């Protein structure tokens, strides 16, 4: 007997694939983490020392990337027992997130790059995949090296870096400020071959998108590298949202804040304006002031269920349209070569299993892999 | 004989009580430093070693909290030889002053945040209670840890900053140095659990209030959290200042300017101009070039005997707005649980008695408490 | 009806009182949060709005002060997976701990005294108390305000610097390097009013106290200020500690450490040296396998249980000799004027109940007051 | 036709194979880079669009690991005409070199640790593996965080830090400098998850290894973590070298010294002196006259042909000691789960193919696959 174990071969069969595209029921096969063929009916004996996973009656779909999460813990805004716990890996995969970016929010004094940079590390390590934008909501940044404009080109794990507006917790910063910041990641993005991006925590000013309108008249950063968040969290925010991604840009709604405008109306009613599903990303605020990410799914659920849209639509904006746009090779989408990160779910959408990277990391809707230290 | 004296148990009975509110004839019980009970009648043998106070046919109010003194000392703008000296313990107290914040003015050359910070510590140590706010006049802001954010979230006498503007005498701040200054200490003051206030010395410059009301368009500062001092030094200032405090600010009278605007005139016009009391503060600019703290009680009398101000609201400006306005718990006002800084006045309202933390620091209108190497 | 509740009257009846010192069957009277007479047979009315405890068939003792836990987290030897995640309230109370020194260890580039800082403060605000001491394993030391001396005079919660010598994990610090810093701990000790201490974290090497010794030659930084802590880690170094105990200094035993010298094991032989319990002290090193808190109570149990010490002397360590070493006012000791930080147990020395400044804390052998994120 | 070829299935059949172990005629199956089984007689069909690849009569052994080597250019002593150029691709391919480490020498004035991990991410990205070390000759250490022990365990592809002894190019450097910096590569490797490795450049002093000694008496750093390199330029110095592996030390030969102490010289001697192979490496000090690579095979070639070492030997220095000095997972030998980086040769050691993580780099001893500037 020949041991062909450290393939890890394992062919998931019968589920309708959603990729996020509906393929029908269609066989998935995996080795070394990697999804290395998708076709109808592969031979269970294809390989050796195969697993086969029998998924008839089910559905199989990209695992969730969830591009904002305090990793490290959050909150602090009415002091020092407001501070969040960091996120625990079980947390992550229960909800369907295979993918993340971590990053800091109002707190940068008592909460460091640093620390958010090794914590990104561990739940690689864990078996997730994650990275990190550098910054916080201060302006100027507070970074790793020194310099926006170097930490995007030699941090690995940094792709952008994050900032607040119109809100009453931020730095009140100018529009040289900004535009900067803008620049130094835009470039730093280059060098290292990272998106770049900026991402603002939009508050509840009536300034509402000004400075960004204002930032692309003083700076030739491309409209595509600016990401406004918390986009839902009033009317004439979301309004002006829906007119920024009509002029190109791309929008992110948030799971966790459920009025004056929830996440799935969000979704449609950018939709209904004309913007493509490429340009609307959701993601969860998760550990924040603590905020969970069971919203993730629910909101798939919310779509699908009431507002008519098809599966494959619905999974958008937390699978192809991020990894699109975070350029994350290898995520978001069912395709040879791929990263093996995927759900397995009822047809109701129910979360059953979550491989990430090819393991088996939740069964029977619970976490079968933990943290180092969960408890 | 159990001996009970730990707990400092002390009945002032008798006297008529101003909370501030007017509560009549009633009793007020202390213990380690606290009121424990506020009613008519308290039983003079409630708890074991008592010490029972007779006010009858006295008066009983909250000790006063001074917002802007020179505690290390001040001056120094015609030169070394006017350097004022620091604050004597016995001079706050005998003026009826049991809370106070200290603060720098024109020089931080010769003057620094880390001496501020130990002379309130020293305050505290000798029996009243103080705080400071970091910066100066200087705009940039010379800070303990290099950071107005950093001082105000980690330093914990640290309340918030203090600058100034429209006068001969500033560093010629601009709009976006002055936002990004405010922006920092409302940060800090959120992480800290301080109020994070920016306080501003005015000047005579006839730009008066504009530099504060073009930070409010270039930030996201709440209006509550900037707070104009010394506005009665000039007309056209005041009533600017009027305005302001229409639009829901907070206005700082100086005791220590008599013209062309008088204290008591300046509280009362605000008054009658709609303003609430709660949005009015008084406080001496005591021990700056020496200012001493007796027109804070004269301006009391003064509104009381001239301009028709029951008791109660004559106290507000020097106890229960200035608390509210620092968020200073346990201060300002007399209730259960809160700090036992009291006063007893005759009828007249002269000051016989003060009592800081449960302490009696004066007596027979002298100090029987001093500083360490008061002589 | 005069209420009287905001005093927090609580009076605990009928224990036996360790102080630790025995002080046989004794009453314990308590209000804001303070011990205000101790005394047999206090009348159960003495005072008004009074909460009685029966605690007769119990103990009654002082908290537990445990001077070395990593309260944001430690670890990280191994690799990110290898950050231990931050102390929870609860497990401190359970454990009869209601003082605790936070410190930081081998990692200072992902761990930040700015965040010690902050847990230390929440964690004050949630019921208990706590200090910490700057720096870390790194010599030069890493600080807050880029001085050891500033740090340990300005800021409040700092009581002193850690260090690592004579293991692996150490900076190779020279005698000079290690000279300055503990003369920098002491005289910001003297003038912020802390004990200005240098605690040793000792690994294996074979020079053992040595660096200590030497640093003694080239200082005059007093004996007294010296914490060589691990002690029981090896018997060389451990025999070299009850020399070094013998010339006046104080040393630190580890709880969490069970080999080669066990803990009990460990005080007794240094009362069998000839060594006063003053200068023996016991801490955990929790938190930092990961560490937890049950090894205190357990060592105090042996003690009494296996080896024939009192429970007044079993208690010393974890009491009255470490406040005494750090000069933690109103702590440790059972008497009038001090802290009511309480510990009830069972006869078996079982913790039943735990008071931390007067609140109920453990009841029934669980938390009853948890951390604000504790779930 | 289902297409499986994204898993890349490659089937090297039926060449001797030295692991470097001597494993006789054995078959190795590969697939998404990594070696997922060997073994005698592996069926030509296991795995569907298999490339099988005739090995007959030829020999199989793993890619050299060449931890010495200035790939952006070194030089520079002789003035700036002196810079030698950066390293391309194919010379190390051809070389038989599929995993290096860079570093750099006497200039950290022109060159930067910048521009180092630049060049290293290229050639990761280009198709072989490759790390780097922080520092350069001069101590202190030059850095990309401004800290060796930062660099360590925060940059990446950083593994250690490098420095020069006993050496007129030397910064005179004292012995706590260097147990410092040793310290701080140490410590920052146990964070980072990487070896923490001291590689010290010797010149010709008659000091030869002393400072190494003295370090070690002055600090706790395993001598397993600093490595001695260019042992084989001088006699004594050499001598010394044995001695110090005969402690459990590593010592590292450069093959691009030829006298006094040619390469095989110097690894036969380590072997009769009693030093076992996996404490004895050999690196080349490529790109460095103007440094080749092909002084590597050309060891092993006179190690077997004019020493009778036996080629699982021969090969020892260059795969398996240095992947085992460097803790460098997945690499230095042929095993299901490590990388697919294998040299083909013929019967008379010279180069055929090369395979990196999988991929055809050179066939017919000409690389087939270059940097993206080689013309
Ligand atoms: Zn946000
Ligand atoms: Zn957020
Ligand atoms: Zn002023
Ligand atoms: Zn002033
Ligand atoms: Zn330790
Ligand atoms: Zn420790
Ligand atoms: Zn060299
Ligand atoms: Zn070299």
């Amino acid at each position: 007997m020949i041991d062909y174990t450290a393939a890890g071969f394992t062919l998931l069969q019968g589920a309708h694939l959603y990729a996020p595209e509906d393929r029908g029921i269609c066989d998935v096969l995996v080795a070394n983490g990697k999804i290395i063929a998708v076709a109808s009916n592969i031979p269970s004996d294809i390989v050796p020392n195969c697993t086969v996973v029998d998924l008839s009656g089910q559905i199989l779909c990209p695992g969730f990337i969830d591009q904002h999460v305090h990793l490290i813990g959050g909150g602090g805004e009415a002091g020092p027992t407001t501070r969040t716990p960091e996120v625990a890996l079980s947390r992550l995969t229960e909800a369907g997130v295979t993918s993340v970016v971590g990053l800091l929010g109002t707190d940068s004094i008592s909460r460091h790059p640093e620390s958010l940079l090794a914590k990104t590390r561990a739940l690689n390590e864990e078996g997730i995949s994650a990275w990190m934008l550098t910054g916080a909501f201060h302006v100027p940044s507070r970074t790793i090296t020194g310099s926006v404009e170097k930490d995007v080109a030699i941090i690995d794990r940094v792709i952008g870096v994050k900032c607040a507006i119109s809100d009453h917790r931020s730095a009140a910063p100018d529009v040289y400020h900004l535009a900067n910041m803008a620049a130094e990641s835009r470039v730093g993005g280059l060098l290292g071959g990272k998106p770049g991006v900026t991402v603002f925590h939009m508050g509840d000013s009536k300034k509402a998108l000004q400075p960004i309108y204002d930032l692309l008249e003083n700076c030739d950063v491309p409209i595509s590298k600016l990401l406004p968040t918390h986009v839902n969290r009033n009317v004439p925010l979301f309004e002006q949202a829906l007119e920024f991604a009509r002029k190109g840009g791309t929008i992110d709604i948030t799971s966790s804040i459920d009025e004056p405008v929830a996440p799935a109306e969000g979704i449609a009613r950018a939709v209904q304006a004309g913007i493509p599903l490429a340009r609307v990303t959701l993601s969860s605020d998760g550990n924040g002031s603590v905020a969970g990410f069971e919203t993730l799914l629910e909101t798939v659920q919310v779509l699908v269920k009431d507002y008519d849209f098809s599966i494959s639509d619905a999974l958008r904006p937390l699978t192809s349209s991020v990894a699109g746009f975070l350029n994350l090779t290898g995520k978001g989408e069912i395709l040879p070569g791929n990263d093996a990160d995927l759900l397995v779910m009822t047809p109701e959408l129910r979360i059953e299993q979550v491989y990430a990277r090819g393991k088996l990391m939740v069964k029977d809707g619970k976490a079968c892999v933990k943290g180092t230290f969960e408890t």
